[PDB]
């Protein structure tokens, strides 16, 4: 129980990181800075590793979980340079699993 | 929003798929069918995939969530057989998720 | 041994659609046809599931390996609309990735 | 071309990973010391996503190979000490994957 609050953390940014990849694959004109999208990808399925590998209990998961606070944090960044609405809910989602995740390994 | 409780409903067979994974692996003198624990695996995996597959707005949505739903029947058909409580919760999950991929895939 | 051919079509199939999803956003003024780049995650995931399926052993590889095949069904029909030389090497892998995960699964 | 070795050595670690998971959920009476199964998955899950992350040339590449490294040391010392083949097998190739990833990331 004390990683649950990484787990939801990191699986509403799963869900965010998805959004923002589905919403940045609709739209077409700007291109939506194409490192968003596989920044995009790379977080949620680190994120998704990140979520099973707390809910199993792996003796691995302070690394898992400071290498998802890294690629949060770059994705964070990377999504808060854009415009839109999902970009700027990703960002967030992301800073939070980053801080949850930082405050979590030690 | 309309797979969004079938959703919640596979995070939580996520869940619980790995807590019977893992309190399977931590009892020694069971060997707790060992069947529970690949199907477990399979069943988390294919879980995984299904939200996965929601989240992105996949074209390949019911066909996943039909195969999520027969991998999810047959592991809650498998763990209810057991007299463990983290294993009757995982039955207990499989099946909701089974019966809520079953009535959202037509 | 019966799937090992299925298994290198499916690993051969991974790194096509992995680099066709590279190549694919590296190029900007296209935009290459969205739909190709959620396909080739897609197909990729799906591929990387079914490796694991296949490698594991597991009571449910024959609808995996179906669920696969219609999946490289749709990425190799709308990858092999493009231009350009890894969209056809992708569509080619993926269709005989699907032959013959429809020649395995009966 | 310069992370190939190492996309083939996880492949082949990945593949005796799952087929040291597979025979040891066959084999009964031992129980196969269940951190060497938990291994085993997380080693096949981690080596899975370092294949992901080298086919699609994320800026994440050193970082999961590093942790891709740690894990397979840890799932080649635990399997090491196991006296059947497919254990044997999974230890030289998850060592042999550990030291190439050790040497790629620098």
């Amino acid at each position: 129980q004390y990683s649950e609050a990484c787990i939801e953390a990191c699986i509403d940014c799963m869900k965010a990181c998805n959004h923002c990849f589905t919403k940045c694959l609709e739209e077409s004109v700007q291109h939506h800075l194409s490192g968003c999208i596989r920044l995009d990808r790379e977080c949620a399925d680190i994120c998704a590793l990140a979520v099973k590998a707390m809910q199993t209990d792996s003796p691995f998961m302070k690394e898992i979980c400071a290498l998802c606070a890294d690629i949060c944090e770059a994705c964070g960044t990377e999504c808060g340079k854009h415009d839109h609405d999902h970009c700027q809910a990703c960002a967030k989602a992301c800073f939070t699993c980053a801080e949850q995740c930082r405050s979590m390994a030690a």
